[PDB]
């Protein structure tokens, strides 16, 4: 309940041949939704193939979204949405209001890895990258 | 049922000169009325009030155009997702009441996200500015 978690994702930076580990570490908010946090960590610890040890990041947008764990035509053509007024051209139909917020990325290092990560994908979600993004160990720190 | 459009005064990356574009959008007003009468209205108010004259704050290349602390947020739909842009729509709303109408009107869009960066940070000194709405 007190520690934080962390993704090792090896992946191959825009640019370049060669694969880096990149360390992403979270703060997790428990005692917020507790139920959500424990699944999360639960499944950081199950082995490789039944929890986040080797599974891939399937989805990438750059500087917007990474999805793990598991219309578009038209949102890439221009949607305007009201919140102040947002004009968008990547897929945003996935942020439909119903997700259950239960971490946030812990610190600036981390921050850069995301952002590292999030270049590999597109408009789309579809990752551009031949390597795609792979989480080689999870964990509490 | 009129489309309705911005025409925005910017200088396209790597260059001094300035140009006018348009941007021309179809609303869905039978799907939310009111929150297209609410755009609407606002585009006809006079500068200072409503959007004429008003900038485009934030803009991320290839992305989004935002008018009128860097976070990256984990959530779940074994799904998760981590989110670094317009995060409050995660569990917050946002309303759809529009689409970019035309080609034209999209590379307008496209140029103008090039004006953007990563952080959503305006590159130039001088943010893209809504010189002109109305209806079509």
């Amino acid at each position: 309940s007190m520690s934080q978690v962390f993704f090792d994702v090896e992946y191959a930076p825009v640019g370049t041949a060669e694969t880096k580990v990149g360390r992403i570490v979270f703060n997790l908010f428990d005692k917020d939704v507790p139920k959500t946090a424990k699944n999360f960590r639960e499944l950081c610890k199950r082995p490789a193939g039944e929890g986040y040890r080797e599974s891939t990041f399937h989805r990438i947008i750059p500087n917007f979204m990474i999805q793990g764990g598991d219309s578009r035509k038209h949102d890439k053509k221009g949607i305007l949405s009201m919140a102040q007024f947002f004009i968008t051209t990547a897929v945003t139909s996935w942020l439909d209001g119903k997700h259950v917020v239960f971490g946030e990325v812990a610190d600036e290092k981390s921050y850069s890895v995301v952002k590292e990560i999030e270049a590999l994908g597109s408009s789309s979600g579809s990752v551009r990258s031949n390597t795609r993004p792979k989480i080689v160990n999870c964990g509490e720190l």
